């Protein structure tokens, strides 16, 4: 059938699934007529006819969790017609990443339901074992609306405000909380987050940057954005560079066209050094996104889904020398990927071939060189008393070891 695509009460167009299985999208005339029109994706440019490219299927598929196990749970929950994407979005497409609201064609203000601690625990635990929310991730996360100090279920098409993550890596909630705090302390653009507790559940609540309250707090708006697989028209299956996905060079080139090119290229390169320092090995293409602005211009969103592989070291069998960056750097004979083998020279060499000013690359390295020690100390003040000590020890010790390569040079 057809899923009507809305962006904050404005009709954008309709998604169709053909009898032959193909997915097509058509923009609404009224959307195309606006002087402030913007495409749903840079892979789906504004145009009048039916769009039938694989970019249509890929774009909407990328709104859903990557995991087949998670999709099975979704079908079971809402009695979805099938496992196919169009049918999943027919059930949970009301509140998605970005501003796309999908509502069945056979269907015709701000309100919410406050959750008691008991009902919150109930709602959240239900995920490990008016609620049509879809979240893009690797595990099974959901979303809720925060009103003051209470967690709530939005009614109708009222949006959510926070992405909620449960433990994966049994300490992933604590791991990400720590990494988000550290990134913020070092000047990176990342969302604020908090550890929430509902009875026996411990989850991470991350503020959404694809949502914005108006000044009077009477309307909560959704903000359009898409991830790198979506912008390049790619399936989530190629999110890693080794599978054909975009790496540093492709993304840096794309950012030359951002409405904030200078700042975004600098922030993206700074984030590569940060990931190296904290041992983040899952910085694939879906971990980066851009806001789509009026007319189709774009700029990088904050970074997110940040987790260190350091707390997983030793434990089973993973060794420090086994940790690799998802997006490799330039090396004299190819690429440099091992965190334990990377030095300032690799970042400078990468900057050189990508036309990123050497003075800017030096500034980034020198800033981490003098700020890291104090930043690791400052984060402690924001950790609860029940925060796992092994996570702090693992990350701190390894960050300091690599930081030594920066301080010696700067
Ligand atoms: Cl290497």
């Amino acid at each position: 059938p057809k899923l009507v695509t809305w962006m904050n009460n404005q009709r954008v167009g309709e998604l169709t699934k053909l009898a032959n299985g193909a997915h097509t999208f058509k923009y609404a005339p009224e959307w195309l007529a606006s002087r402030y029109a913007r495409p749903l994706s840079l892979s789906l440019p504004l145009q009048r006819g039916n769009i039938t490219s694989d970019a249509v299927f890929n774009f909407f598929d990328n709104l859903l969790p990557d995991s087949p196990i998670v999709r099975d749970r979704i079908v079971k929950r809402y009695h979805a017609k099938s496992r196919q994407p169009f049918d999943l979005l027919s059930e949970i497409g009301r509140d998605s990443v970005g501003a796309v609201t999908l509502i069945p064609e056979d269907e015709t203000i701000m309100a919410w339901e406050k959750l008691t601690e008991a009902r919150l625990e109930e709602v959240l635990t239900a995920y490990k074992a008016d609620f049509r929310i879809s979240v893009a991730g690797a595990q099974e996360k959901t979303a809720l609306l925060r009103i003051g100090n209470d967690w709530c279920i939005p009614k109708g098409i009222t949006p959510t405000t926070h992405i909620i993550k449960l433990p994966i890596l049994s300490q992933s909630v604590d791991n990400e909380y720590y990494c988000l705090l550290l990134a913020k302390e070092l000047g990176l653009n990342v969302p604020d987050a908090e550890i929430i507790k509902a009875g026996n559940v411990r989850a991470l609540a991350v503020e959404r940057f694809d949502r914005r309250w108006n000044a009077e707090r009477t309307v909560l708006l959704r903000l359009p954005q898409e991830d790198m697989c979506q912008t390049f028209g790619l399936p989530s299956s190629v999110k890693y560079e080794s599978d054909g996905g975009p790496g540093i060079a492709r993304i840096m080139a794309f950012l030359m066209g951002s409405s904030e090119a200078l700042k975004d290229r600098y922030d993206f390169m700074k984030f590569q050094v940060f990931q190296w320092l904290i041992g983040a090995t899952q910085g694939h293409a879906k971990n980066f996104s851009v806001f789509i602005q009026a007319g189709g211009s774009y700029r990088l969103t904050p970074f997110y889904d940040i987790i260190s592989a350091f707390p997983v070291l030793g434990g089973t069998g993973i060794h420090i020398s086994d940790l690799k960056l998802a997006m490799g750097l330039n090396a004299s004979k190819g690429k440099k990927t091992a965190i334990d083998k990377i030095y300032p020279r690799h970042f400078l060499a990468t900057a050189k071939v990508l036309r990123f000013p050497e003075v800017q690359m030096h500034e980034i390295l020198s800033d981490f060189a003098r700020m890291i020690p104090a930043a690791l100390d400052n984060v402690k003040t924001s950790l609860p008393t029940d925060f796992p000590e092994n996570v702090v020890t693992a990350v701190e010790s390894n960050v300091l070891r690599l930081h030594g390569r920066l301080s010696r040079e700067y």
